[PDB]
Formats: C-alpha cells, sequence, structure tokens
C-alpha cells in the first residue's frame, strides 16, 4: 500500500522530531554504526505495517536534527514503533522534540468550487528528489467555526485561488489534527525551490481566511527529506 | 466492586499525573532495571485496598511523556502520598515529573434543565472495549462564562449536549471540576477505539457556542492508550 | 510572639518552592541523612529572627517537592537563611522552583463595609493539623487601578460577601506583593476540605471583580502541611 | 583621585548594564580552598578594569528566582562592557555560572521634564535616601504602540502626573532610568534604592493609578529584587 | 566581487544561528581545546567559496548567548551542511543551538512607488567601519497589515523610510524575507559604531504607523560585536 498510504483518506500522519544528545559523540564510531544498523532494520521490520520518511532538521529548525513523517491505519502501531524506535541505543540517546497526529480525510470545502478549479487541483506537484519540507502546524480561531458553511467555503477558495498556481513547484497535504493535540490541522509541503513556496504563504496571508489562524506555524519545521541511511551516516563519522 | 463506586460516584477526586524516563536509566544493567519495576507492582497493590489507579502508554502518542497514571481516591493525600512513595522508588528516581492534575467528579449543574428526551439518552455511557485509546484536555473557562446566568449556561451546554450525545455510543468520559487545585476548571477525559469518531466530535464542538469560552483548551492534550501497569515496564528492560 | 508575624502588619512573607534533582539519589544513603540532618539544623539555627512553615508539594503540584513560608520583619533575613538553605549539601541538590514575596498590611476597603460584615470578617477559619494548603499570586489588569476607590470597595465588598461563610472550613491570607515580584497579591489558603475550597473559587469566579485578575495562579501551588523532618526523612530513605 | 565614578553614576552618554548570574550546582563540590583561589581572581580582573569602567554588586540569591548575583556596569562603550564580562565569566568562577538575564541602556537628557512646572523641577533636584547595603530593584519597561503614536503634549502631561505622584517617595527610594530601546527586548530600564521597601511598594502602586500604566505594554518579567552590597561579602559567601 | 554578491544580491539565502557554550567544556584540557578549535577553523576555509561566514561575538551583550553565524548562501541546503558539520566538531559537541533563522534577500517592494528624491537619498551604503556592532531583530506583522491594499502599505513604508533614512549617517541595514522558513516576515539587521543613534532609530520608527502592526519585535532582539572567528574562539582556549 505504498500508493494507498501517500493518498487514501482513513490513514493517520505522524510527526515525529528528536534532537540528539551530546553524550552521543562521546560513543566510538564502530559502536554508533551498528546503531545506525539496528535502527535500519528496526524499519524495515514495521514495513507493511506502516511507512515511513525521514528528514533531517538539523541546521534548518531549531532545537531539532530528525523527523519521522510517519502514516499508519491506526495510531497504537505508530506509537509502537515509535517507543520503540527510541528504545534503540541511538533513540535512547534522543529527546523527544515534538509530536503531531493527524488523520487524512475527503475535501469539505472543494465540492462547492468551480469545475474549473477542481481541474487545476488533480495535479499533484512536481518531479523532484530530496526536496525541502515545510511543516507548518494551525489553530484557526473560534471565529471561525461560528461562520457558516457557505461563508468558509468561500474564503477556501480564495485560498485554493491564491495557491494553485504554486502547485507548479510544491507539493501539498493537509492532516486534520482536531482533539488529537493541541491543533486544528497539519499542514505538510515539499518543494525544490523555497522562494516559490515563501511566495505562496505570503499570497495566503493576504486572504481574508489568514486572520482567523490563532496558531500559525509554532513551530515552523523546515528540514529536507532524505533516505534515512544519509542521515543516519552523518551521525556515526 | 469499589472500582464502579468511584469511577462512578460523586464526591471522588480523580488525579491525572504525567512521567517522563531519564535517559540514565538505560546506562544502567538491564537486570537492574527489571528488579526496580518489581518494586513498583508491588506498591501498587499495596495501595490496591485505599485507591484506584490506571496507567497510560504515553510514549509514542504524547510529546514529553511515556506514562500517565489516572488514580481516585477519596483524599487527595492518599493520592500524594501514592505518588511521593512511587516517585521515590527505584524507577520513580529516573522520572521527571510531566505534569499534574487534580479534580473532584460532581452532581450534574446543568443536566436537570434539559429535555427529558435528552436526559434519557445519556444514561448511556460509551462503549466497552480492551485496550482502548484514551484522551485528556484540561479546560479553563473565561470570565464571560461565569458572568452569565444559569439560563444562558444551561442553553449553551445543552447544545454541546445535544452535538456530542450520537458520539456517546463510541466514546465513553467523564467530567472533573478541577477549579482552585489547579490552573483550570475542567479535566476532560475520554476512552474510544476509534479517534475520528473522537476528531469528529470535537469538530462540532467547537461550532456550538460554549466553544468560544474556553480560554484554555488543551495545552497539553494528552494522548495515549490505557493498558495494564506490567505491559508497560516490561520495555523498560529489554 | 511566634504568631505575631502571621497577623502582624509590617510582616514580609516570602513563599519558596523547590524540586529535588536526579543525581540526589545517586547519591549514598549516608550523604542524605548527614545532608538531611544539616537543613534541620539551619532552620533550628534562625528559628528565633524569623519563622518558617514547610509544605509538601510533591504529589500534587507539579515540578515542586517542598515548599517554605517564611515570615520575617525583613526581607535581608528572609535573603541570608535561604541563601544559606539552597548552599546546604541538600540545597545543592534543589533546582529553584519561584519565589515570591509580600508584604502584610492593615485592610483597605474593609472600612466602608457594612456593620454587620465588619462581624464575620474578625472571625477565623477552622483550626486543623497538617491541613492543605493553596497558594494563588494575582495580578490585576490596569483598569481596576483605574477605578475609584468606592468602585473597587463595592466589587470587594461582593468578593468579601461570597466568600465569609467559606470561613467555616477555611483559613486566608493575604499579602501584597506589588513592586517586589511580578505579581500585585500573593493569597495562601488552609483547608482540611478542598470540595469547599474548590467551591469557594467558583462563587468568587462569578463576581465582577474575577474578570480584572489578568492571571490567576500560574502557579496554583496546592500542597499539604508538614513538618520538615517529615518532608526530608522521605529523601533519606 | 577619582570623580569620574560619580561621572558615570550621573551624566548622560553612560551606558548602563545589568547583568545576571546563576551559579551552577557543582561550584559547592569544589574544595573551600579552590574556591577563595576563584574569588580573588575575579576580585583583581575587577581592580583591572576599575580604571575603564564602574561596576556594583548585588546579591539577588533569595530574592530573585533563577538569580544569585547580578553586576551593574556603567561604561562610555558597550565593548568594554562586553569584554569585562566575558572575561568576568572566563574565570574559574565565571567557569561556573550561567548568564541570567542582560539589560543595555543609555543614560539621556530628559524629555518632558522641562515641560513642568518649575516647582516640579525643584523637588526633582531632591536626591534619594542616603543608605549602605539598601534593597534594590530592576523593572524593565516596556511602553504600548499606544504610546509612541501620541504627540510630545500628551505624553509630557502623562510623565507630569507620573512625576506628581512619585516625588514624594524621593525622600526614601533613589531612582535611575535607562533608555533601552533598539539594545534589548524592552525601552526602559528602571532602578531603585531603598532602605525601606514598603515605602517602595505604596510608590509602585500609586503610579498603577496614573494613566500612564495602561501603557506599559510589559512591567517587571522580570522583576529583579535584590540587595546592594561589596562585591567580597557576595564572593565570600559561595566560599564558605 | 563574490564577497558583495552575496551581501547585496537577490536570491541569496541568509542564516541567522546562534550558539552558547556548554560549562563541561572548561573541564577540558586546553590541549584538546585548541585542536578543538583548529577543527573548526579549517571546516569554515573548506566552505569558502560556496557560502559566506560571518561572526559575532554575543557572550556579554546577548543573554543565553556567546556565539552568532550569519550565512548568506543561494541554497539553503550548503547552509544546513555546514552547520551540522559545525556542530558535529569537536566544540559544536559542546554547542547548545540558541535560535535559527532564514531569509531571502530580495529586490524592493515598495521602494518604486516612492518620490523620486526619496530614492536618490536611499543609494547611501552607511558608514565606515571595523569591528561595528551589530543588531538583528526577527520581525513578524499583524494579519491587518496583510489586509491592507498595496498603495496603503505603500505609505507605511514610505513614512518608515523617511522617518530613517537620516540615521544612514551612522547605520548599515540588510533584510531579509522570511516568512514561510520559520515563524517570522522579517529578519532585520544593522552594523554600527554609533549604538545612541540606532537607538534613536529605533525610538523614532516606534513612532510611525507601521509600528503598530508589528505583532512581534525582536524576541529576541539580538544584540553583538562583529568579530573574525579567530578572536572569539580564543578565548575559548585560554
Ligand atoms: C499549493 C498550495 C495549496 C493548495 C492547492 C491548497 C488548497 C487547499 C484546499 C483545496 C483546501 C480545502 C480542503 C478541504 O476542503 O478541507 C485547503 C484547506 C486548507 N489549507 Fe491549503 N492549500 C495550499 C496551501 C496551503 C498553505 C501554504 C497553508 C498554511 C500554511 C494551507 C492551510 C490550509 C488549512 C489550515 C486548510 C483547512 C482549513 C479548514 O478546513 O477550515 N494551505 N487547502
Ligand atoms: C462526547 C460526549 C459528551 C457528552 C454526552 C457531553 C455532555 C455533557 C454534559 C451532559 C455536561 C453536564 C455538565 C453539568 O451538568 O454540570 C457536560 C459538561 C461539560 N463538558 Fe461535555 N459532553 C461530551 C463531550 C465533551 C467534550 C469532547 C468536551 C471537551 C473537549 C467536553 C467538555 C465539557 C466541559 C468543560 C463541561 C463543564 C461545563 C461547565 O460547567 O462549564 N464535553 N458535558
Ligand atoms: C474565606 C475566603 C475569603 C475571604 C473572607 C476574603 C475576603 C477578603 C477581604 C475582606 C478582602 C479585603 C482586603 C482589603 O480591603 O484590603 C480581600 C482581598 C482580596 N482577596 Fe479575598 N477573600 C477570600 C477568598 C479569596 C480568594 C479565594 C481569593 C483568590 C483566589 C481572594 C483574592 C483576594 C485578592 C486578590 C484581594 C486583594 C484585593 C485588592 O486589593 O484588589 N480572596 N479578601
Ligand atoms: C520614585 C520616584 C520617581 C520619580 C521622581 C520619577 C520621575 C520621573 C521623571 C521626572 C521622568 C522624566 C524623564 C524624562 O523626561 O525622560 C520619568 C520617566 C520615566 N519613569 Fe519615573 N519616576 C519615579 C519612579 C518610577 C517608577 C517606580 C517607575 C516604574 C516602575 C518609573 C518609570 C519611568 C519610565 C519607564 C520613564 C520613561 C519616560 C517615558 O515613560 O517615556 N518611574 N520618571
Ligand atoms: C536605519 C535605516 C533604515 C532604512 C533606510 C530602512 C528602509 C526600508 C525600506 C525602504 C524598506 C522597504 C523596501 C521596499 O520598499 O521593498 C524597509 C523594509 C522593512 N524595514 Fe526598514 N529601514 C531602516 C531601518 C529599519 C529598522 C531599524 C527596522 C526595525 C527595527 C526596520 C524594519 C523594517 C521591516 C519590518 C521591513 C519590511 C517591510 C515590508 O516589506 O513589509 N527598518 N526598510
Amino acid at each position: 500500500d505504498r500508493e494507498k498510504l501517500l493518498t487514501e483518506s482513513g490513514v493517520y500522519g505522524t510527526f515525529a522530531t528528536f534532537q540528539m544528545d551530546h553524550d552521543w559523540w562521546d560513543l566510538p564510531g564502530e559502536s554508533r554504526v551498528i546503531s545506525v544498523a539496528e535502527v535500519k532494520g528496526l524499519v524495515e521490520q514495521w514495513s507493511g505495517k506502516i511507512l515511513v520518511e525521514s528528514y533531517l532538521l538539523r541546521g534548518l529548525s531549531d532545537h531539532a536534527d530528525l523527523m519521522f513523517r510517519v502514516h499508519a491505519r491506526t495510531l497504537s502501531d505508530t506509537q509502537q514503533f515509535l517507543s520503540a524506535f527510541m528504545g534503540t541505543r541511538l533513540g535512547r540517546h534522543l529527546t523527544s522534540g515534538g509530536l503531531l497526529h493527524g488523520v487524512s480525510k475527503k475535501p469539505t470545502y472543494v465540492a462547492g468550487f468551480p469545475e474549473s478549479m477542481k481541474t487545476e487541483l488533480q495535479v499533484n506537484g512536481e518531479s523532484g528528489s530530496r526536496p525541502y519540507a515545510i511543516v507548518i502546524p494551525i489553530k484557526k480561531d473560534a471565529e471561525w467555526w461560528a461562520l457558516d458553511q457557505e461563508a468558509r467555503t468561500a474564503l477556501m477558495q480564495e485560498h485554493t485561488q491564491a495557491a494553485l498556481p504554486y502547485l507548479k513547484t510544491v507539493k501539498e497535504k493537509l492532516y486534520h489534527s482536531t482533539g488529537l493535540d493541541d491543533v486544528d490541522f497539519i499542514t505538510y509541503f515539499e518543494t525544490e525551490r523555497l522562494e516559490d513556496f515563501h511566495n505562496l504563504v505570503r499570497a495566503l496571508q493576504q486572504v481574508k481566511e489568514f486572520r482567523h489562524n490563532r496558531r500559525f506555524g509554532h513551530p515552523t519545521l523546515l528540514g529536507t527529506m532524505s533516505p534515512l541511511d544519509e542521515i543516519l551516516e552523518k551521525f556515526a563519522q
């Protein structure tokens, strides 16, 4: 279900940050490379049940070195996996930075959009390897929920309208996080171009919706997508 | 037996205690770790007469937390003693206190002024499931809320109830009054096997009028899974 | 005498919280019993100049194990004692949680109350041994100061009216903290019955005043009154 | 031959700095002999800098949360203050000190005082209290945007009310004010000495009631309470 | 040549990275430290040509800070790589990451809609000084600000500029656009030998209308002194 987790609804997504202890460096290189192989194997073990992508936060996001984006069909499996991961010789030297869960749904407001707008939505993004990745949690203010459907739909249309041309160079995904933690949404973006993403976010600061974002970022997680090997290789040499 | 006399009756203080495990715990020999566990298991059975204690694995679902206790007692001192004892153990000595919330269970304030039909559908209380997820959300209401008169508040809670009832099928709930015991008014606690239902349930309640009056909503929002204490500690042995 | 500090005006009061380090447990039972005895002896030295009461916060207040309520006639003496205490082998393993100073005054608004109301104010709370204790620091908003005397008096009269019948099961004391730290008042309560105290606070959430408490708690310190030996005794075993 | 000493505590164009430190716990794991050696290292460093800058010391331990020690440093360049402070943190003692907080502000020509009545200027010439080992208070302050949007005359009038409410406390309270905007996250640094803290409390309550007060977006946070003392008395405590 | 090609041109990512030195570092032998220092020094020489890196002594001027890097690059990856390496070094291992802020340098948005005369006075490139103080102010504007239409924001910036120009006497400036890379919209950077002017400059700008729209202003406000890395690190060897 490689293609079935990154795309389908009813799939729980989790974002897990870690910071590496200093004492980790007090360990011998041979010991750490052993620790590295342990993790690679722990992940392969959980293959089939869950999907796991890794992002390097060291040097781009404050107080964080590593991030996991984990998709699962139940959060219990994700829980177990993370407790196991944090149990490894490597994990034991990790301080948990942060943790956000949200489920993927079919869209609420999209059906009431123009046919032409839904067309431009069918595009699934740009072709790039090892892109930058941004994660922005969001809490909407109470005023927003007090609004009726028709109003929110229209605001979200302006949201869409302003953002669509950035699907040239930006992939996106949206998770509904309400009731699972202190936010309503988790937004995720991949791009090779951060100038575009920057402009993209500015444009959305100018729509009417934005004023309703009681929390915007905090934290704003910037990292770069890479295989877990490349990441761990940095933690051994 | 007495379990339902604590989990259901009013005049019962309830406590929510979070813990995170130190790193230095793993620099210990594995054999030392397993012995420490046995201390804890016995400490609980020792308190098994006076109080009730439930455990939740927060590791991997809640940031800066591995373990959680929900302790029911009819005096907080007994809850205090058990907790300082728990932290005095060799295991406890390697635990940082994450958070701590007290609240007593009371007679409902607004339910009496509801429709008769609404009171009947309330007698049903959630679903029976093993190893369920559990959520705890503390709440501080604003001064605006307290300034209101009963009828106004009662109507708001009635709308709250109305939107929530159809989720009472797949969600257990409990409510504690925390004002004056800590920096919140309410501790809300929920059990469910289905987290989307709980999610949909919360969205639903964001849309009633009460929600604007929730000055603090979560912070923290505690997600965990209910489990026997044994299952948890066993992880700290390997 | 002893009590001449718990009641009179011109008496500075200080509230000091501490959390015990973990490394303390990495110490031998021999060191700790020695360390405890040090503290017990230090306190007994100051027993003439100042008053010191002790509270167990472990298990009731997050990030706190012990609390001192120290009354003195000058903050200097309180300073000396506290700097000494933190200097002890035991103190070396305490993280300073928080610190609040406030002086006791004669009441400002009480004279402008009803004759019947002053009667019920002279009456004490209830006397019980090793009771719960709550400490709530309070910052008033600027609006509150802008109000005129007559206005503030009537508001505090409403406060009093709602609270007087809770003197059945609750002792109280109030300290004026403005300019000594980041709050205006320190409130302190003893009681055997926390359900009452709970109800007491709800009642006051409903008066007009409550809206003016910009800061209410943060932290709300819940503890139980105890002799210091009993408290430290736990930290030796 | 001195003079310059009070020429920093009084003159304008003089940067003033407030530096808090918290001592490590392991510092006490050192032998009493090791610490007193460490003390003198600091004491000499200070005497070395006695020409360039002025330094006062305050014991914050037991009065102010997360802080033991405070320096009030006056200099005519912050670099001299920077160097002295990095050096200070360089001593074996400093090596065991965590930098608590840091506030810079310059002493200026008063802005609003000139637009006061002549009688109000006279009572301002009046001095604080003369005392040894007094308590000392520091309160950083940020004014809200509303305040800056005002025209001068309006502000002058408010500060006149401020001054008027505060004047009778110059009997038992000394004061000094630093302009901190652009050097840190506050606009002003206020500093007070007194032997009587209850008077100071009253002094501050009074000003909570003027109109200016609503414009103080930040008032304290932190509020630093201490006692003024010779540096030796402080260092003597960290070994004995 | 390339020096000015990163400090002036657009499409250039700029990063601001703060570090504090751990205490356990002094328990290290001086021999160990000097070797550690040399490690850092060489790493920088390696990344030269690809990126620019400037250093600031924050020790004694900014709380919970000793050191700051300003890194200019045309990709943030190159900056990340350089920074993870730096924190990996024997010295870096003893550094706590204080903070991190990214922003791109752009061509001006509002300048064209200014008077021809205001554009004249802007071309000035500041004061001539070596080892100046340096100040960093991060900035987030409120929603009200974005809601404004172009013409209005431009007038506010015109008022901003007008009030600020006479401080190009003694102040250099640079501006970074930070939105979407972290929790702020702008990163402002200034150099000066005279801090009293910079202060007056900021007081002055606190009085225009734009200022009310600065929801976060500083927090942190980073004050330091510009210096070559050697002199800074040499402090940590003795
Ligand atoms: C190419 C970029 C983007 C596109 C095409 C896009 C499009 C959409 C669409 C079509 C929806 C409706 C989904 C639904 O009905 O639930 C939506 C929802 C949402 N978007 Fe985006 N968006 C983009 C960028 C962003 C960014 C940059 C942010 C925030 C930083 C963001 C935040 C949100 C949030 C919070 C919602 C759900 C709000 C609600 O349900 O009330 N989006 N987006
Ligand atoms: C899912 C099923 C739910 C049901 C059947 C339900 C129903 C009720 C009822 C009947 C009361 C009566 C209180 C009284 O009589 O004093 C109440 C109170 C309350 N409920 Fe719920 N609720 C549900 C979910 C929730 C959720 C999900 C939250 C918060 C996240 C919540 C927050 C509260 C709070 C804070 C109160 C106290 C109200 C006050 O005294 O101001 N409830 N609820
Ligand atoms: C049995 C309970 C209580 C009684 C009899 C009581 C009564 C009073 C009285 C008579 C005053 C007047 C002081 C004066 O005029 O100078 C006062 C002041 C005050 N009370 Fe209470 N109160 C009670 C509980 C509480 C509680 C539970 C709180 C807060 C959690 C509280 C907060 C305050 C504060 C902040 C003041 C200072 C008022 C001001 O100067 O603005 N009181 N109280
Ligand atoms: C105790 C006797 C006091 C006196 C005689 C006094 C008087 C004055 C005077 C005459 C000025 C004018 C300076 C100028 O024109 O720039 C001033 C400014 C100022 N004062 Fe005070 N004050 C006193 C206490 C306080 C206290 C206790 C605080 C705050 C806790 C305070 C806060 C300030 C601030 C922040 C300014 C800057 C001017 C402005 O608001 O823009 N003062 N004060
Ligand atoms: C001292 C000389 C200064 C000059 C000549 C100056 C000039 C300018 C100009 C012309 C712009 C807009 C560029 C454009 O039109 O695209 C700008 C942007 C900005 N400046 Fe300044 N400024 C100065 C100082 C400051 C200071 C001291 C601060 C903050 C403490 C500051 C904060 C900002 C901010 C937040 C922006 C972003 C405006 C936007 O694009 O929305 N400036 N500056």
